[PDB]
């Protein structure tokens, strides 16, 4: 076969509005034979520059000169790097992106889409969802605190075939740790659910997604307010540093618990399952990669839990999301961001059509990087992809 | 490519029959022409009854499908008949057939199976064997002889084996768990002593009972063997009592191994939940190679290890080796290196100096010697194991 | 006494509309001394062609040449067959049919109805329910999604004396496993419960039957919509392969959890009892038979739980249910299907009269097969008795 | 006063490099002119990519802040980039920089660091060292020789040491928890046997291992060494498996120690609940001096003790000294008394008669010798440990 040879890293900035965050970290790996693979690093603990050297280290150290198929080998090496052998969202965030490429390469060599190597085409189409984004006519500023403007987004996404919609009306997440929700935060939450259920009725599930900004006692209060709207999940009730807190939260609400976007490694997804979380939302560019995600879905199944891959990034982590999803039985839905820039950055991006995504048919991840777009949008700045 | 035709082989191994009364091999041929082998490890009913079962599951859930669609065939197989609960008779039959799908997938991709299971994690893999009577050993007295067991063990060490299995604990019966007689305990201590003497630090001792005993009874047995530092205590109690594994694991410093009679990653979870730290799936019973890999995953999440079971032919063995190669937590693979095992197929992975090197050829890297298999056909009534 | 000698197996196709299944699998065992017993197998993993070779295997290998009163002996043999000694719905489902046939021969030898060998006549009459089938004036296709038609059909059953009715508006079940229930499935579940609740008032309990379609988290959302209607049970909320998932569902809902139609062996039921199910529903032709049924009933009592023998099969498993039901202090109700074919296929079938079945009077199971009916309806097709949809959702 | 500049020193210790391949020292300097020393203990990626991490953290969460605001800066680095969960890379970088904030605060206020951690609980603190090859000892055969280890121990004792650590169980591999060979078990027995004979009651045994083994294997090994009464069993299993610690603790009467490879108060909590009773934070990884204080408080909650890890330079050393002085539940402090440690800084706290007096001087009490540090600058490819 081939060995991994060279690596290129692209810091790419999406235009205003900027759904998917400040920058994206794309990797293109070339083999010794000449095949290229795309991958997506999802980490913000340090900034896009610092991360370039982290990624180069990881590749150079554990990956360059290795047969792509040796995923378990390369994952073990990365996880164990420097006498650690405990999870690391920065080091293992790097590896995930690079690993993604390896599957893209392996697909190309073996002339089959990545899912053809993950257990096959379980799901001919996979269920999709988006965040409720302003309508062309909506005033951007006021949209975020407006139930009525959200209800119009909900209806239009339903008119497009979306069968589930996400929204985060509980305001800002801080670095201080889990606080106690404002009564204005509870109110606007109940009003958002109330206007959206009023709008959509039976046609779309409600996806309530706070960002881990509340303490478990507070998260409980909010659950009781939004319950009578049958949200399909309560995403990230509490800070990720406190997976044991998930338990008291599950046992107090009827609403299913979703988590995992800030988690890294199958070993931590285990913890979240044990403590009662029933919808795992791994970010494949942070959680370890495609194969690690397959091991997350297996764990989720063992607990009767389901999968909902996370997306707040580019179209390269989306490509992996789709492929993993295609091959999982316990897949619930995939998060989607269908901006025009996602569609222009690469070619062959799988598309959400009528609230679902068809099983990709092209070898590998089926995506090709258009370089001119990539470098026209090249990123410069200290700042983080997603700040608190 | 699609699945098209199925042939089944009932093979009876010649005397002394190390590996069972009969082996149930399947060969699946695509519409293209690629073939693959698999072995079915289910003995609740005879090879005739099972022939019909295999054929039923194949036609009902598999024929017409892309061999790359394992998860979908596995869901179909598991849910068959509106069940969606572990059934070693339906799932066993499917496991064999799933192995074949990888063999085809290997051949199409010009790949060894381990290369589609996450890579070459382990360059060679660790092997062990049951302590079989030596050519000069009296066969009838051997089994209750610590002296002779020691002799076999010492030879295995000479052949480069790092671990040996033996069961001096006696008869397994349909009665369910029973108290060990003092003679079973006494003979089990003596055996250990004798094998520890002959091997020292060069071989590990694997203590394999066959689920003979009530938990409380298997505990007594475990205390008496601890001074010998067995590497595992296997199947200490009946496999229908996975909650009984908890009181055993808390009562003994010996790691608890189970699995060979479990089917579906779900049941292996129960075994882990209740304290087992070595999982011993038999791939032709447990749902096949891909399921095995998830048994390996859940095992990992528990700090548990994998010890693929072999009491069958060279196909399940080949499968076992491929799984082995791809898993970081793989402890060892169970080995039966009989000349018949070796003759029945060509390409078979071999134990050299107590290790098997990761395979080379595409697929399982084994092809069936058809004349041998037909000339060794099984006619009769009796079960593989009783 | 006598020894078991020969076995004849009957594959029976229920006529349209197929209340009972695509096919029933009946066994008739004859002794050396000339007595015959009827038994029914509940197994759908493999087809009835392959089942006949399984059932003939189990009988020949463990049961022929044996005093039929050696129940424990044969059950152990059949559980432990082929070096296994763990639950096997295929092998042991086969055993159950044959085991029922034994109890039938024992009842004929001893001149004694089967219940009188399981603790006698606890219940003089036994409470019965039914599915909600189309009233003659209902459109068949529309019926399944119709809360008004289900109310009318529910009213009709209360007027016949029934004091519980069962329905499943939760939508089709998939091989994919547990999935999240649709908002429309929950909607239809509540609308169904509301309309039936109005129709029957206080005069019948609501038996909410899902078929294991949903993931534990989903099941709880659904249980939340139907609670205001006070359903007597929430049956088979999650796939039967995840009994540790009953615990979280039972904890989040005030609705009693019923299960166990897809479970086999008293050990598996035990696990459902340890995880919060309080109503167990064995299908006797799968669980391990009438004697196993008794010991699933004893374990229920140990947990303050109740027994509700399942029935989606023929009049032999129905009889066997009725007799086990007579004998248990913790019996809640037998599931019934009261079709003509059921009453034609055998003579002696227990009849639900005014919402209740009375303890039968005849030796054995009190049911004889009628060969002509049996044969005229012999099964020939390829497909299964019960099947799970291959569709996405 | 506000934090301003950061200087970073990658220092390579000369042969035999007792304390690791290289040390990541940071020098912080305020607007007012004040300077503080810190030390990062992270290996996940090399010294080059760490220089860039360390710089990123300080410029984002630290520059322009009063050094007194430790809680604030810690929240920012912990939550950096919308994480809010442990990160050994980012937080390990924060850790070194936080140490510096305490040294600056030491100087700004004219008092030792421990004077701000609740004061002088311990006048001097119990110290211990690894068994290192004595000058006359053959360097290659030493690591596998109990007879030699015993001799090192005899000399540590004569110097006033009251504890000694060693790892005979051998090598740590990326493969994860594995079964110990019988020769690792036998060599761990013999080491313990030989060291107990040389030391008597005069010194406790600290049994190092590096998470080599799976819990069930780690249980076996403990059984072997129990008779010699070791004071702890360190890092029996991999640190990705804190739940595993639970079965180990219930199976051995040896107190379980862990922590060096953990980060964030939240992870030590997990380790405590699963039953470890000696927490060994590596301060340049864990979160810093103030984090270790909190790690020390929770240890107290579970009735546990604290024993600062050291496999780094004389800054992490100094930070451990000051934290140690101020904790009732301090058990010991790991000591690497090499000449170079003593050369790299001025006013380094020494181990004397096996104990370390509380420092007298403001801050951490250590000033850096730049030209020493510049001569021994690192310029290679490899990790601190592999």
């Amino acid at each position: 076969m081939v060995k991994l040879d060279t690596l290129d890293i692209f810091a790419v900035a999406p235009p205003p509005p900027g759904w998917g965050g400040r920058y994206w970290l794309l990797v293109r790996v070339t083999t010794d034979t000449g095949l290229t693979g795309l991958g997506e690093v999802y980490a913000a603990g340090v900034g896009p520059e610092a991360m370039t050297h982290v990624i180069h280290d990881v590749f150079t150290r554990h990956m360059r000169g290795e047969d792509p198929a040796n995923i378990e080998l390369m994952s073990r090496r990365a996880h164990s790097s420097g006498f650690t052998q405990r999870p690391d969202p920065t080091v293992f965030g790097a590896f995930s992106g690079l690993e993604m490429a390896c599957w893209d390469i392996l697909g190309k060599a073996r002339d089959c889409p990545v899912w053809a190597m993950l257990g096959g085409k379980m799901n001919d189409r996979i269920r999709a969802y988006t965040y409720l984004y302003p309508e062309p006519h909506h005033d951007t500023n006021a949209f975020w605190t407006s139930p009525e403007m959200a209800a119009e987004s909900a209806a239009a996404r339903v008119a497009e075939g979306y069968t589930a919609v996400k929204f985060d009306p509980a305001g800002p997440y801080t670095m201080r740790g889990g606080h106690m929700p404002a009564l204005s935060d509870i109110d606007l939450s109940a009003r958002f659910c109330a206007a959206i259920r009023d709008a959509v009725g039976t046609q779309a599930d409600l996806l309530f997604g706070t960002h881990g900004q509340f303490a478990p006692a507070g998260a409980i209060r909010l659950a009781k307010a939004i319950e009578p709207y049958d949200p399909l999940w309560y995403e990230e009730p509490i800070p990720p540093d406190n997976l044991p807190g998930l338990s008291e939260v599950a046992a107090h609400t009827s609403i299913p618990i979703a988590t995992g976007e800030r988690l890294t490694g199958v070993t931590e997804f285990t913890q979240a399952l044990h403590h009662g979380a029933r919808i795992l939302q791994p970010a494949l560019g942070r959680a370890g990669g495609i194969w690690e995600g397959k091991k997350i879905a297996t764990l989720a199944a063992a607990f009767g839990a389901q999968l909902a891959p996370h997306l707040y990034a580019g179209p390269v982590e989306w490509a992996a999301n789709v492929h993993l999803g295609v091959s999982c039985p316990n897949l619930l839905m995939v998060e989607a961001i269908e901006t025009p820039f996602h569609e222009a950055l690469v070619t062959g991006r799988p598309r959400v059509e009528n609230g679902f995504v068809a099983a990709p048919d092209a070898p590998g991840l089926g995506i090709t990087l258009n370089d001119a777009i990539a470098n026209a949008h090249r990123y410069t700045g200290n700042r983080l992809h997603l700040e608190m």
